[PDB]
């Protein structure tokens, strides 16, 4: 079983198509999360709304219903057709909440801005394969990339929104918080552009994409629920604290007599050995 | 102690572009394509040695990092987009810049305090000059330090993605990603493509890429040894194990296919590439 041999500065986030600037874990962030995006089990299994391509994160593809309607027909980012009930949104699309979400759009014929209100039970209902924008859509199929937030809260990261989907059905990513002793998740951070409303910032999320694609390309198996993990300065070769990755695809670590910790991003995690559900890690 | 080469296991649709941040939509070769080209990012030796302005980070690409040079003015500064100084005459722009050209580039542009778009006409001489670490807007620059990620292309022409734009600087330098053509005999360059957004003047697409994302990022983190300067890839169905056809992918990272009688070709991207044997630049391949 192996990682990829990459400083963390060097990979990109799984919730939005960012570099990871941060790491971070906390006693007071939220105990468990349900993140549709940057959700892989660690042989390769793609749960959520995780896109196979990886450059599909945060983007979607849609077409007007019909002229002048503000509502828009979603397809998979590949432009291949969206089935409705099939899953809580077409893959890569955001999983944020507490917000609306302006996205850049290009079609044939234009480039623009156009915003989805996900706070609106009636417009953003992804689940059932449309969405209204707040303004007229353009007229034609068009691709969307996520550009920025209007006015979110602080939970816009942490809560995921109404898909108009029962959230425990089998298409949906499952929750995930730390199971071992005094553990608390390990959460990968970056900013995100926004506008009014407050600092939704950062943004967490569970696993780097490289590790992700990395997961789906090799299909390792695994000897054990738990990978021991170090995390090791490059140039010495030194620890500076050890982690535990479950097999559903997280992190987490121990914070000791800690509540919070800010962690560098500029080490590489390698694999140690296999452990068990109950290995005790050093406190951070 | 370097390990054996190989090559991510996933399907082409599944992979990213590396001269833009799109997911690689199509995957062509043709003769009338241009027989040599320069393209600054989405260059990397099979062992891993990134070249050009080819960015350590992917998010990077296709992205840069600003600061106004004084109050109102609408020259930005340039940095590397991990905040790092950008040393004139070490690159010809800074990591992840894009590498387009004969059109203005929009971008998103994000900081603290702001949202919005700014252009740069890659077509003047005195706005675009990366190299000498500054660019010139069309518009005022924000007030404070900002990201910025391309949006579109404006008024571009067919040349847009096949030419490298002038980054005032000398392109036969050593800190440039050398010219690259199809070495072998009959062989032509294996291009990754994807759509961009553009607005006005001609039709630019598709973008062409002489590697995926994934592929650069696997050989980074590898490093691995070659037992030779060119590996032979057979071009595989995932569910039934059979071959498509093969091409060549030789050591300073690109691809080159045998078109035989036909002189284009648009390839399925529902295949896997798998590494076959080490070859030789003589090795004859059996047409697509
Ligand atoms: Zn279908
Ligand atoms: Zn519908
Ligand atoms: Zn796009
Ligand atoms: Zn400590
Ligand atoms: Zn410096
Ligand atoms: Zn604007
Ligand atoms: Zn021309
Ligand atoms: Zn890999």
């Amino acid at each position: 079983f192996t990682l990829p041999n990459l400083p963390v500065n060097n990979l990109s986030h799984s919730r939005v198509m960012e570099p990871i600037a941060q790491m971070m874990s906390s006693r007071n962030f939220p105990a468990s999360v349900q993140f549709q995006n940057g959700r892989c089990t660690l042989s390769g299994d793609l749960l959520g709304t995780t896109p196979s391509s990886p450059s599909d994160l945060g983007a979607f593809v849609g077409l007007i219903a019909e002229p002048g309607s503000r509502v828009v027909e979603l397809s998979q980012p590949n432009q291949e057709d969206f089935h409705a009930g099939s899953a809580p949104a077409p893959f890569g699309f955001p999983d944020f909440s507490d917000c609306s979400l302006t996205f850049v759009v290009a079609s044939a014929t234009t480039v623009g801005e156009r915003t989805v209100n996900a706070r609106s039970p009636q417009n953003f209902t992804p689940a059932l394969g449309h969405i209204t924008f707040d303004e007229e859509a353009p007229a034609d199929l068009f691709r969307a990339h996520l550009r920025n937030l209007w006015d979110p809260t602080e939970h816009s990261f942490w809560r995921i929104p109404d898909y108009r989907a029962d959230v425990l059905g089998s298409e949906f990513a499952p929750s995930v918080s730390a199971p071992g002793v005094g553990e608390t998740l390990l959460f990968f951070m970056c900013n995100v552009p926004r506008l009014n409303g407050a600092n939704p910032n950062p943004c967490p999320c569970l696993l780097p994409q490289e590790w992700i694609t990395h997961f789906v390309s090799e299909r390792a198996a695994l000897q054990s629920d738990v990978a021991l993990l170090n995390y090791v300065n490059p140039n010495t070769g030194r620890v500076l604290f050890e982690a535990k990755l479950y097999a559903n695809g997280f992190l987490t670590v121990n914070l000791g007599a800690s509540d919070q910790a800010t962690l560098p991003v500029d080490g590489i995690f390698k694999f140690v050995s296999w452990v068990s559900f109950y290995y005790q890690l050093r406190p951070v």
